[PDB]
């Protein structure tokens, strides 16, 4: 329950940033597709109920770790957008400073 577990709160954030094969895993499980959505369910529901509107209150790192996620998957393959749009896009106030960057930068949406 919530725990201290290693370093700050992360749920071995570095697993899902160590390689496309599970940063894209997720991102598959966000889309809910099959045998995924539930598997991430974990970090997808621990996520949405600490990084965005879900733990405001909380630390300050998640919100670091996460960013740094966000640039880090963005230039990944930016398929960032492709799961906020199927999830946590209601929130559409957090991501966007997450989106803001890819602007910067030039790394958008493989929208065709």
């Amino acid at each position: 329950e919530d725990k201290y577990t290693d370093k700050y709160d992360n749920i071995n954030l570095d697993e899902i940033l160590a390689n496309k094969r599970l940063l894209v895993a997720y991102v598959n499980c966000v889309m809910e597709r099959g045998k995924c959505s539930p598997e991430g369910k974990e970090l997808k529901e621990h996520l949405q109920d600490a990084i965005e509107n879900g733990c405001k209150k909380c630390t300050e790192n998640q919100e670091k770790g996460a960013y740094r996620v966000i640039e880090h998957l963005i230039k990944n393959e930016i398929e960032i957008w492709r799961e906020l749009t199927a999830k946590y896009d209601p929130t559409g106030n957090w991501r966007k400073k997450y989106e803001d960057r890819a602007k910067a930068a030039g790394i958008v949406i493989p929208e065709e």
